[PDB]
């Protein structure tokens, strides 16, 4: 906790904003010499996990392979959202109506792996999750995104949750580390801190 | 009539330009061209290869970072300010260049880090500009970012702008299109709309 180690983490802009922010906050107190490079999700993360060029990979666990140690962070529900200004979004929407509307969707980098949800007519593609609410605001487009993201934006961008009529989908966000680092003291320390925070979040 | 087209435009730009500028484009064309669609592409590898193959319609970037092989147009002037957290104690007052070089710094790296931003101890590197205010809030780290970005987060994330002490630095955001598309009617239509919106942003 008195180190000057630089950790490298691969994660979504969503996970950076809604979760890792807690880590940076806490450690700015508990370990003020520890630094971070947050890397964008784009290429197979495995290549970097096998070589040990990254300390951590945060991803929903369905997208990880079984060749590195991983740990459950928390459950994330996927909801369908729209702009309060949208008329059709007033009332209940039929799965048929969903597939009849214009969609905003996130494509991470070169789109190696697919969005947990994805056919819909996508009229807006963006490099992450976080730009989706602002670029959706004021149009008749809908999107499907983490429920923790909609809450982060509650006081900033009002969003109408319309998923109530469609399938209930939830994934479990998780953290993975290289097996070559399973006994690194820095790695176990950061690991345990991340899991602590994720449990706090599971309570919410 | 391109206002009734179903063309999909591909644009390369920063999360900053997506959030403070292209949003206006998407907003306006939602009523003026309800079928035109967009794929916003992240800044990563040399955009010159996508421009020389006409694989995208537009690249939005500060003009110092563009080459002279493709036609481009001035969008607007963007000031670069130094920001910190109101809760930072040593940010109450003025910050010397030496003092600045003695503090922790949050910075943006785009993709593989092929291009530098416009001797600092960078304690946090993040893949764009937009995550910088949130990840900075509540720490003693500072950053340098477009002043239009600070104004966007003014009501959500309070930030302290440090201005008087360090140098005044501003660049010019611009738009570029492939030379092979200089005549494309669709390209000119979107291009000119983009220019109109930039002028309203002084
Ligand atoms: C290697 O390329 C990829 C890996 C993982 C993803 C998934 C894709 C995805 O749906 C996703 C998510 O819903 C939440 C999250 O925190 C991170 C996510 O990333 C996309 C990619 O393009
Ligand atoms: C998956 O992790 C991330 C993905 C994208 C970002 C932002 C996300 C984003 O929207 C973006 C963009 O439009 C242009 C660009 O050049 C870089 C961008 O990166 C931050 C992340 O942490
Ligand atoms: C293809 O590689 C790159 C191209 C341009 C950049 C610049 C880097 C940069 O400083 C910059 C900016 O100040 C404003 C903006 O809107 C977009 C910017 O992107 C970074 C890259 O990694």
């Amino acid at each position: 906790a008195e180190s000057d180690r630089r950790f490298r983490i691969i994660l979504s802009d969503f996970m950076a904003l809604v979760f890792f922010d807690k880590i940076i906050l806490r450690l700015a107190r508990e370990a003020p010499g520890v630094s971070f490079e947050l890397l964008p999700l784009d290429d197979d993360p495995e290549e970097l996990l096998r070589r040990g060029d990254v300390d951590f990979l945060i991803l929903p666990d369905l997208f990880m392979s079984g060749a590195h140690p991983k740990a459950r962070l928390f459950e994330e529900r996927l909801v369908c959202v729209g702009c309060p200004t949208n008329e059709q979004l007033q009332g209940q929407l039929s799965l048929e109506q969903y597939m009849s509307m214009g969609h905003v969707a996130a494509k991470f980098g070169r789109g190696l792996k697919p969005s947990v949800e994805q056919k819909r007519r996508i009229e807006l593609v963006v490099p992450g999750f976080n730009l989706i609410p602002p670029l959706l605001s004021g149009t008749n487009r809908i999107a499907t995104i983490p429920l923790r993201l909609v809450k982060h934006y509650e006081r900033t961008i009002p969003l109408r949750i319309i998923e109530h009529p469609l399938p209930l989908v939830s994934f479990t966000e998780a953290v993975q580390w290289p097996a070559l680092h399973n006994t690194d003291p820095g790695n176990i320390w950061m690991r345990e801190i991340m899991i602590q925070e994720a449990l706090r979040m599971e309570s919410e």
